[PDB]
């Protein structure tokens, strides 16, 4: 299960990020969601959908994924 809060890896490519979000979202496609704010400018998006937000996120930073694409797991910022 995914939690908001959460610390994942997201596919494609290993993205890093932060969950900020988990549920449906009919503006998208049917079943559940997973709106990710990446730590790079790696998001297709904003946290929006068709201008409607669903999460703060900054341009370029924010996903909307399946949760079949996100691993949750112990994934701090490197920093050492």
């Amino acid at each position: 299960t995914i939690h908001v809060g959460d610390r994942c890896l997201c596919r494609p490519g290993d993205r890093l990020g932060s969950v900020r979000f988990v549920g449906r979202v009919a503006s998208l496609k049917p079943g559940y969601w997973v709106g990710v704010e990446f730590d790079e400018p790696v998001g297709k998006g904003d946290g929006t959908v068709k201008g409607t937000r669903v999460f703060q996120c900054q341009p370029n930073y924010g996903g909307f994924l399946r949760p079949d694409q996100v691993e949750v797991g112990d994934f701090p910022p490197e920093v050492f």
